[PDB]
């Protein structure tokens, strides 16, 4: 059998390569350089994935960056992207209807 995967955002205990590779914006080889767990194997017979702790791609955003200054540099304009969408969504819901419209 197949199965897909989910969207939204999340944080957990673990996060996903492709995650990482975008949010701390590195390199493909430096994730993979990083240990790979399965989770040992939750499940079988199904497409699973390789994860990567958050305490390690934490490091390797430093000692490639140098800093995570350098990388929340990056970070706040991804961050704010977001706000100024949800930001005139907020207006346009209101919060109730209240004379002619």
């Amino acid at each position: 059998g197949s199965s897909g995967s989910s969207g939204k955002y999340t944080q957990n205990n673990f996060i996903t390569g492709v995650r990482a590779i975008n949010e701390f914006c590195l390199k493909s080889s430096d994730l993979e350089q990083l240990r790979k767990i399965r989770r040992r194997s939750p499940h079988e017979d199904t497409e699973s994935f390789t994860v990567y702790l958050r305490s390690d791609v934490e490091a390797k955003s430093l000692e490639v960056w140098g800093s995570p200054e350098a990388l929340a540099r990056e970070k706040k304009l991804r961050k704010e992207a977001e706000i100024e969408y949800r930001e005139r969504l907020f207006r346009n819901q209101k919060i109730l209807r209240e004379y002619r419209d």
